[PDB]
Order: structure tokens, then sequence, then C-alpha cells
């Protein structure tokens, strides 16, 4: 039952009383807001019988003062926890409209204002009591990591320590500077993730843009394709009995799905801010889907450091994609511009509450804004809504409009099972976009291999994992931890197991040479660049 920290930091009652008293004093200094808290709550004075059936562990400034004065706190966190218990009791019994609730919120704002730097000066991260967002009476706490050398407990998310990266345990920032050796660099980074021709093109597109701007807060951006696989869309049994039972359209359609993410350095750490799953139907795919792409899902977390260039870099990513698929041989883009349902996430588990979900018109206008700039850039020849293309290119049969996986139309055709379908086309005409890469020969060849990654094969896997692991994207601090964890998941959970080969030799070798300039220059001496003995 007993533990052993020989060099553990203990605070004498007067050392913590010296440091924690200013913070408690600042609360008492707030008149009249601290007045219903300066003494314990009295249900007989207030006519509130049910108080002790709601608040089970009462707390108030006076009890916290008595504990502080008579040294009943051994380490700061017991003080910190008791104030938040008093605050949490007020937010509980008193309604959000209440004066006491507002009074409590003011005290809490001043507690946050003072407690953070005092805890920081005493070798801690912050003085806040954190909890995870509710899922599905009782909430989940934030994890803590105890310093190996000093024993000081810290919020795991504050300090960004994950064991799988640093297995020698966690040692606090100041302990490392007492020895004179800085922390061991995180190798599970976005920059280190497997480079792909597509991702490189997209990150060049955004890095050249912000290089031209030279914005102060702007951090380096990394776009990586984390999963790439060959999937198949099977035609639904309804439309299958009308066109597949004959020979008008194929029973299935081949596409390559690719999940891809965008990351940026914020305070020297990787923060993920953009997600996107696409469907690419190649040259050997039967009609209608031949040579077309389809943005299946897209998501974002608004913590992009220079908040001004935020939508400029989202648009530059979306435009770099179209410049890429077009260049290698695709002809039409397809976006179902629909926002997510209330309280539902596309890719990133827990969105920030202060992050505004655009209205369907705003989303259409945002996509519209992106496409016009790409037209001027001479990437997209032209674009039109689904109705202005089914009547310009003359469509009369169901088999003529593209059939994508999880798209609206493949499921709406199944609804017309008892019977007007061209009438549904102009109702939602602004939602569906048809992009033209070419106006009007050799087959497509994706140079990139296939990234096998179960977590990014479909949105559901990453969304469910983060939900169980509590990897939220609700705060910048919480997004930094969720990115830290998702990067180790993509690294360690790497389903692809490599077999390296040399370039000029073309042999499967174990001992090799790798220069510090090219992307993957492996060579067998059995070139101008300086090689490394790997
Ligand atoms: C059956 C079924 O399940 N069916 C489903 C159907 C799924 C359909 C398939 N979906 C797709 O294919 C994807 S199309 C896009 C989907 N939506 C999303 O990506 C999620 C929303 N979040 C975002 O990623 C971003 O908002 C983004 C779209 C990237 C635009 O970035 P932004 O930078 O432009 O921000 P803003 O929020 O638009 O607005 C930018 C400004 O507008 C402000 N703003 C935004 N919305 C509002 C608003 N509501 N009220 C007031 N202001 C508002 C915001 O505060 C801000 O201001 P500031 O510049 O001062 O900061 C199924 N199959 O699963
Ligand atoms: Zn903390
Ligand atoms: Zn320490
Ligand atoms: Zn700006
Ligand atoms: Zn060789
Ligand atoms: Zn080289």
């Amino acid at each position: 039952m007993g533990s052993s920290q020989p060099r553990k930091k203990i605070f004498k009652p007067e050392e913590l009383r010296q440091a924690l008293m200013p913070t408690l004093e600042a609360l008492y200094r707030q008149d009249p807001e601290s007045l219903p808290f300066r003494q314990p709550v009295d249900p007989q004075l207030l006519g509130i019988p049910d108080y002790f059936d709601i608040v089970k562990n009462p707390m108030d400034l006076s009890t916290i003062k008595r504990k502080l004065d008579t040294g009943q706190y051994q380490e700061p966190w017991q003080y910190v926890d008791d104030v938040w218990l008093m605050f949490n009791n007020a937010w509980l019994y008193n309604r959000k409209t209440s004066r006491v609730y507002k009074f409590c919120s003011k005290l809490a704002e001043v507690f946050e204002q003072e407690i953070d730097p005092v805890m920081q000066s005493l070798g801690y991260c912050c003085g806040r009591k954190y909890e995870f967002s509710p899922q599905t009476d009782t909430l989940d706490p934030e994890p803590f990591v105890d310093c190996k050398e000093c024993g000081r407990k810290m919020h795991q998310i504050c300090v960004l320590h994950y064991d799988i990266i640093w297995p020698s345990g966690f040692v606090c920032d100041n302990c490392l500077k007492k020895t004179g050796r800085p922390r061991k660099e995180n190798k599970f980074s976005a920059k280190r993730l497997q480079t792909t021709r597509l991702g490189n093109h997209l990150e060049d597109r955004v890095n050249k843009f912000l290089r031209r701007q030279n914005h102060p807060e702007a951090g380096e951006v990394f776009v990586r394709v984390v999963a790439s696989s060959d999937k198949t869309v099977e035609v639904k049994p309804g439309m299958k009995s009308r066109f597949v039972d004959s020979g008008e359209m194929s029973e299935s359609f081949p596409y390559r799905t690719k999940a891809l993410f965008a990351f940026e350095e914020i305070d020297g750490v990787d923060v993920c801010f953009f997600g996107m799953h696409v469907q690419e139907y190649g040259s050997d795919c039967p009609p209608p889907n031949t040579r077309r792409v389809y943005i299946s899902y897209l998501d974002s977390i608004h913590f992009f450091r220079p908040r001004c260039l935020r939508t400029a870099v989202y648009h530059e990513i979306l435009i770099g994609y179209l410049e890429y698929v077009k260049k290698l041989g695709y002809v039409t883009g397809h976006i179902w511009a629909c926002p997510p349902s209330e309280g539902d996430d596309n890719i990133f588990h827990c969105h920030p509450p202060d992050q505004k979900i655009p209205k369907p018109k705003r989303l259409q206008e945002w996509y519209k804004k992106m496409l016009d700039k790409a037209f001027a850039e001479r990437i997209i020849n032209d674009y039109k809504d689904i109705f202005k293309q089914a009547n310009e290119d003359r469509l009369t049969s169901a088999k003529e409009l593209p059939y994508f996986e999880g798209d609206f139309w493949p499921n709406v055709l199944e609804e017309s099972i008892k019977e007007k379908l061209y009438a549904t086309m102009e109702k939602h005409k602004e939602v569906f976009f048809v992009i033209h890469l070419h106006a009007g020969q050799p087959p497509i060849v994706d140079p990139d291999p296939l990234l096998s990654c179960d977590l990014m094969d479909g949105r559901d896997a990453f969304l469910t994992l983060a939900r169980d692991k509590h990897w939220e994207f609700s705060s910048l601090r919480r997004s930094k931890w969720s990115t830290l964890c998702m990067l180790v998941e993509l690294h360690t959970q790497g389903q692809d197991r490599f077999v390296y080969t040399c370039n000029e030799c073309k042999h499967h070798v174990e001992t090799r040479w790798h220069c510090t300039v090219c992307e993957d220059y492996d060579l067998c001496i059995n070139h101008t660049h300086k090689m490394v003995k790997w």
C-alpha cells in the first residue's frame, strides 16, 4: 500500500499559506460577490430545506481559511479542489439566471486570474479543475501525471506527456533544467509521418501561400495522407433490380478512398485542424462515375494560429487537391455541400463550443468563394450546380448521374420504390456542386502507394476511438493532446510494414545508404549527395 519518492517535494504549512493566501484574499476582496460565500450556507436562514440533499460536500471561503490557517492542506491541489468544490456547489444549487450563480462566476473568473501564476511559481501547470464533456449526474475527470523526481501531480493535457513516447516516465520541466539536459524530442510527429506525392503537393500549396504573407503567429503546416485504400460501392438492391438485373449499369463501382489531415505548429507542438476523406473513381471505372472525384466528408477545428489566414489555407488545401487530381487525369469534382446535424461531428470528436457551425447558405457561399478563386488560377475550367448540369449535358435516366458511396442520390433512388425525381434535383440544386477540371485521354496512374490504416478507413473509427479515449478537440490545449495521441496512434498502429529497396541497384537490402536531401534516396553501392550509413 505504501509508495517511495525519496526526493518528493513537501510544502510546509506556512510556505503554502504564504503563496495561497493572496488568491483567497482576492476572492474576499470582491464585494458584494463574495458575501454569500464568506460563511457556510445556512438552509434555515434561507428557507432552502433540500440544500443538503443537493449539495453533499459544502464548502465556503471561511472553511477554506480555517484549513489554510491551521495547515490542513499538505499540497496545493487540496486547496484548489476545495475552492472549485464551493464554486461547483453554487453552479449546482443556484440556477444559471440566479444572482448567486453570477456572483460565483465572477469569483471563479478571479480565482482563474490568480491561482494559475501562483501554482506556476510553485512548480505546477495551472490551478484549474478540469473535466471532460458529457457523454451519452456524473462526469469524467482530467488525467494527472505525477513527476518522477519531485512527485508534483500535473494535468497530463497541460504538460503533454504520453508514456508511449517517453517510457522512462514523466519528469517536470524544472527538474530537467536542474540536471542540465532538455527533454527527449517527440518522434511521433506530423512532419515525421509517411510523406505522399499528394500530401506534399498540398502542403507546398499552403506553405508557399503563407511564405508570401510572412504573418507573425503563422506556424508551419503539414498535410499528410494517413490512409489510402481500394474500396467498392455496391449498387443498392432497388436500383440493382432496375439496371443491374439487365446490363445497363454495373453491380459495383471501384474507387480509391483517401483520408488526409492538416496540422500546424502552435507553441512548438502539432495541432490538427483539418480533416477530409475523398473518393476517387479511376479511368477503368464504368459509367457514370468514370474519372470523377467526390469529397465524402470534411471537418475542421478553428484553432489555426493566424485566425485571419484560416479560411485562406482551408481553400488552398481544397484547391491544391483539384490541381492534383486534374493533373494526373481526373475530369469532374463533386461536392455535396451539406453541414453536419446538431451535435454531430464529421471527423474530429469534440468540437469547440465557441466554434460556429455555418448555415447551409454560408457553406454554399464558402465553397463558391473557393471555386471562383481557383477559376481565376486556371485550375477549374468552370462549375455548376447538379440541376444546371443534368439539363445542360442532357440527362434522362437514373444511371446517368454519379453513384457515390454514402451520397444523397444513391439513397433517394431507393426511396422511389413504390411510385418526381427530377423535381427533387432543383430543390437541393445549390447543395450539390459539379466541378470541371478539363473542358475537352491516357489512363490514370496514382504514383502514391496504399496506406493501410484501420483508424482512418472510414470516419467512424477515429470518431469512436477519441470518444472512448476522451481525445476532444474542444480547446487548443485539449486539441494539442488529442493530436499528440492521434499521431502516436497513426505511428505505432501503422498497418503497413515496409520492405526497403535501392534506386539504381533495385535490390531488397538490409544495410543501406540514405542521403540527407532526397525524399527516399536508398542506395546499394554494390550519386552526388552525401549519404548516411543506415
Ligand atoms: C443522413 C446523414 O447523416 N447525412 C450526412 C450528410 C453529410 C454530408 C457530407 N458533407 C460534406 O461533404 C462536407 S461539406 C462541409 C461540412 N461541414 C463542415 O465542414 C463542418 C463545419 N465546420 C467547418 O469545417 C468549417 O466551418 C468550414 C466548413 C471548413 C468553413 O470554415 P470557415 O473558416 O469559413 O468557418 P465558418 O464556420 O464556415 O464561418 C466563418 C465565419 O462565419 C461565422 N459563422 C459561421 N456559422 C455561423 C452561424 N451559424 N451564425 C453566425 N456566424 C456564423 C464564424 O463565426 C466565422 O466568423 P469569423 O471569421 O469572425 O471567425 C452523412 N452522409 O453523414
Ligand atoms: Zn494544468
Ligand atoms: Zn519535478
Ligand atoms: Zn491576416
Ligand atoms: Zn544499388
Ligand atoms: Zn540525394
